[PDB]
């Protein structure tokens, strides 16, 4: 399973939806998640997130590891996303901010 981590929020750009083969990401108001049952681990979202935000759970940072429990969980009430559409407006202001966890939306 890809994981989803903190730089999304916020920023929440959609590229990645767009190279996926099976439905697995889910959405919610300023962030995406990944279903962890769904991902097939094909890579290919990883390059196409403009925030940087999806590893491979292998790989989640140390101060991540949220992240990879969070995917799963959200992933469990937020509705599939299958097109890409438009970043958040402030997107940029907020790419590469740290700690925007305290933000995140249900
Ligand atoms: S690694 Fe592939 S199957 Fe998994 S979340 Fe990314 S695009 Fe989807
Ligand atoms: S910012 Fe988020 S919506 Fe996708 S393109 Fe990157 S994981």
């Amino acid at each position: 399973a890809f994981v989803v981590t903190d730089n999304c929020i916020k920023c929440k750009y959609t590229d990645c939806v767009e190279v996926s083969p099976v439905d697995c990401f889910y959405e919610g108001p300023n962030f995406l998640v990944i279903h962890p049952d769904e991902c097939i681990d094909c890579a290919l979202c990883e390059p196409e997130c403009p925030a940087q935000a999806i590893f491979s759970e292998d790989e989640v940072p140390e101060d991540m590891q949220e992240f990879i429990q969070l995917n799963a969980e959200l992933a469990e009430v937020w509705p599939n996303i299958t097109e890409k559409k438009d970043p958040l407006p402030d997107a940029e202001d907020w790419d590469g901010v740290k700690g925007k966890l305290q933000h995140l939306e249900r």
